[PDB]
């Protein structure tokens, strides 16, 4: 009767299975930039924007013209195993990548066609930049949470090679241009899914326990201000997490954030107090993997073995809107 | 604790506001085949596919380059309007529309940002092909319920200009191609939203009780086959309502259905038994609006005084994927 933040939390909502796929292709920074040379010394640009502003050594790209949907198949078998059940048990397949392989159907939809899903399922993408995948996550627990299903599936497939061939392209003839452009050699290839549960259906495994999202939508506009503006959305995000999730940094024991760049990085991590050793990075090799990013970090940190019962884990994004969203998993 | 399909239903979830947005500019069918003439004579085809296999007379066009976020802007200050709440008091906005401004971010935060909603609002797409604004009142409902909100924006704004630009374009200089094509031509342009709220906040307001979903992604491929995939999909969609609501046909009071085609919808009237009487149809001066036809259809019903209280209103659609959903607002 009387509301208190631990109400809104979710309790009987379990992370059953949880699997990435790295993309095979190593293109370094180093040999885009001998591509590029020629036309940074046209523009008479002496600076490596990649190498040194953004800290990208090297990305991740797809062999052969992979869709969306194939690679969150891919990574979707994966998450099933990694749970022990057939895809008959999945009553909710969302699929929430940037990268969309038709106007229509959803990517979703074939997705869940590929992996065979039953007539029982509903299926649907979401669409909401780098956060989607906790907008995803939040979506089907409280579904879970109702009781109305029993296990779902998340899934994300990022691509970006014919972006890179038409961005490399359009980089060889202006320097406002030059530099708009340089922004979309940040972005990697790669996939995670996740098979979430009711709890009492898979005792013991971690438990997602929701979150919190504020906006700024006044700049739905839009770097420099930029990172000031996402600095200032996530301090209140933060406050928000403190009211709902009970939040102190210190008390966290990893932060897997979406990553946008080595500087935004540095930049979010100071303003918080953050210990940089809690904070996995992968963006120097992957690049950054749109909202796929938090769940691959999350199912890399599990796979090293870097996580243990009972660890507060904070998955959290700054997302094109402007948006943010921060929650937690007790693993 | 023994299960019962009125369990799942919501108790707590109303409609507060409802409006739509009629496109103004009318395309009649007869001015697109003078232009279409030579070709029918150059591929030598003598039917009238649109007038006469489809069944629309007109479409609605914008007069100018209305982007989806406009268009669902408009209808969202009008359905304010017709709640007669602030945009302050919204706590979640979705877009649900097949038309989109831009990869990111979403159409949400942009329509979000022309409202100017708090920092507190929750913002994000969904994509379903034609269902996606019954997907998108699901989502919201599930989050009043809970109590996490207590009033909530759908909302879609479609745009079929640059399509039927193109189209035309092409259907000028080969018969599979002509006869692929001509399908774009029965789409129209428009825009619904609509203003849910906890119940107990809007005494006396229509109800959402929610619905059920069935699929048939095996078909995601995908029309004369197509329609007899609709219908099994929707028969199996029929049992799972009556499972959950407790439908039959003959105690609901309309039906306001998804509409591809005068053919089509003849042909699911008519599998299913029901009262041609009871389903409003726009589609033949206004076509296919995707997924914002269902609302649409609702608020003119509504408009015309057409609805009663203790109304039972069936909403449906199938939708590519294969999908169907079928919901009860019971006026
Ligand atoms: C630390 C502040 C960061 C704000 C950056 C916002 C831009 C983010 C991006 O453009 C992508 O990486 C992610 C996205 N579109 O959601
Ligand atoms: C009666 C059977 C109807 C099945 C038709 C399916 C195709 C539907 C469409 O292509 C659009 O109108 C709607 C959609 N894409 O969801
Ligand atoms: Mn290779
Ligand atoms: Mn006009």
């Amino acid at each position: 009767l009387v509301p208190r933040g631990s109400h809104m939390l979710f309790q009987n909502v379990s992370i059953a299975g949880l699997a990435h796929i790295d993309a095979p292709h190593t293109l370094t920074s180093k040999e885009i930039n001998e591509r590029l040379q020629p036309t940074y010394d046209r523009l008479g640009i002496k600076t490596d924007v990649l190498g040194d502003v953004a800290g990208i050594h090297a990305r991740r790209l797809w062999d052969q013209d992979v869709q969306a949907s194939d690679a969150a198949t891919q990574a979707a078998r994966k998450a099933l195993i990694d749970a022990n059940i057939g895809i008959e048990k999945i009553g909710l397949l969302i699929n929430t990548s940037v990268s969309r392989d038709y106007l229509q159907p959803s990517t979703a939809s074939i997705v869940s066609g590929n992996l065979g899903v039953s007539d029982h399922c509903m299926t649907f993408d979401v669409a909401n930049a780098c956060l989607a995948f906790i907008n995803g996550m939040d979506i089907a627990a409280r579904m879970l949470e109702r009781g109305e299903i029993d296990y779902a599936l998340v899934v994300d497939g990022e691509t970006a090679n014919l972006v890179y061939e038409k961005t490399l392209e359009r980089m060889t003839s202006t320097e406002e241009e030059f530099r708009n452009e340089l922004a979309a050699l940040t972005l990697g290839c790669g996939a995670a899914a996740m098979v979430m549960a009711r709890s009492e259906l898979v005792p013991d495994a971690p438990r997602y326990k929701g979150g919190v999202t504020r906006s700024a939508t006044e700049w739905n506009k839009l770097t420099r201000l930029l990172l000031i503006e996402g600095i200032k959305l996530a301090q209140k995000t933060f406050v928000a997490a403190k009211q709902v999730l009970g939040w102190a940094v210190e008390e966290l024991d990893q932060f897997v954030i979406h990553q946008v760049s080595r500087p935004h990085t540095a930049a979010f991590v100071k303003s918080f107090g953050i210990d940089p050793a809690k904070v996995m990075t992968i963006f120097g090799e992957h690049g950054n993997i749109g909202p796929a990013s938090v769940p691959i970090v999350l199912s890399k940190l599990k796979e090293l073995g870097r996580l243990k019962k009972g660890d507060r884990i904070a998955l959290l994004g700054i997302g094109s809107g402007l948006n943010c969203s921060m929650a937690e998993v007790v693993w």
